[PDB]
Formats: C-alpha cells, sequence, structure tokens
C-alpha cells in the first residue's frame, strides 16, 4: 500500500500556507504507519513527479482560490474533480500540479484514489501567519485527511495516546 499526504502552498502568503500547516499538524500530532508518506511540496511542480507516482491514495491539502465561496469554507474534491480544479489561471502552482497529474496519466501511474482537502482563504497578502478564520479550519481539515486515510484502511493514532 503506498500513500502520500502532500501539503502544498506558500507560507509567505498568509492563508496560502493552509496546505503546509495542515500536513505539519498531522505529522506533529499523529502516529502513522511507515507506508504513509507526508511531504511538504511547497510551490513545486514537475520536481514532485517521482514522489506522486504509483500511489494507492494521494491526498493533497491546499488553499482553494478559484471559487466564489466565503473565506473559511472547506471543500473536499475527489478523483477527476482535482485536475479540473487545478486547471485554472489564478494559481500558477496549481496549474503546474495539473501538468504533473497529466504526465502521470500518460505513463499509467496516476493515483488509484485522489482526494483534495481545500480551504478558501481570507487573505493572500505577503505575510507569515494565517488569518484567524483560516486558522480555525486546521482541525476540521485535519479530521478530513484522517477520514480519507481511514477510507484506505489506515488508522492514525494521536500521540497523546502514547
Amino acid at each position: 500500500m503506498r500513500i502520500l499526504v502532500l501539503g502544498v502552498g506558500n507560507i509567505l502568503l498568509t492563508d496560502e500556507a493552509i496546505g503546509v500547516r495542515i500536513v505539519e499538524a498531522l505529522e506533529q500530532r499523529y502516529i502513522l504507519p511507515d507506508y504513509v508518506e507526508i511531504l511538504d511540496g511547497g510551490t513545486a511542480g514537475m520536481e514532485l513527479l517521482g514522489d506522486m507516482a504509483n500511489r494507492d491514495h494521494l491526498i493533497i491539502a491546499d488553499a482553494i482560490v478559484s471559487k466564489k465561496n466565503a473565506p473559511g469554507t472547506m471543500m473536499i474534491l475527489r478523483d477527476e474533480e482535482v485536475p479540473a480544479l487545478f486547471t485554472n489561471k489564478i494559481s500558477p502552482h496549481q496549474l503546474g500540479l495539473a501538468d504533473v497529474l497529466s504526465a502521470l496519466r500518460f505513463t499509467g501511474e496516476f493515483p488509484k484514489k485522489l482526494t483534495l482537502v481545500g480551504v478558501i482563504p481570507e487573505s493572500l497578502e505577503p505575510h507569515i501567519g494565517l488569518t484567524p478564520t483560516v486558522e480555525a479550519m486546521i482541525e476540521p481539515a485535519l479530521e478530513q485527511v484522517l477520514a480519507a486515510l481511514r477510507e484506505s484502511g489506515v488508522e492514525a493514532i494521536p500521540r497523546s495516546d502514547s
């Protein structure tokens, strides 16, 4: 079983750090089996190709910036909806991710399952630090990545039960 939990985004842009902070909280609070890899991919594109390939379940956390919903809204997209979502002209790093997914489809190594847990940002200003409204969404987003993990048969153990 190969599973990757990919946090993507930019810590320097306020709420565009949400993906990276989600995956940092996971790693810090839960004990997971060795076949679950956790990676901070930042704003990288094609350099992630090898990490993303041959995954039974690929879970991505990121800020959703191409939808008109209220700041702080959480959206879960699965399978064919994630490439579609990433094919936009608002976020260049998402378009690079859409190119990586295409390359993987071309070589027959597209993830068997794909889940995106996304949160719509409040502010994208140059600054290190989430807004209060997005910061309150770390826990609920974290529960969603746990649920997606549990759906592939992995149970995460809180470190507090250790």
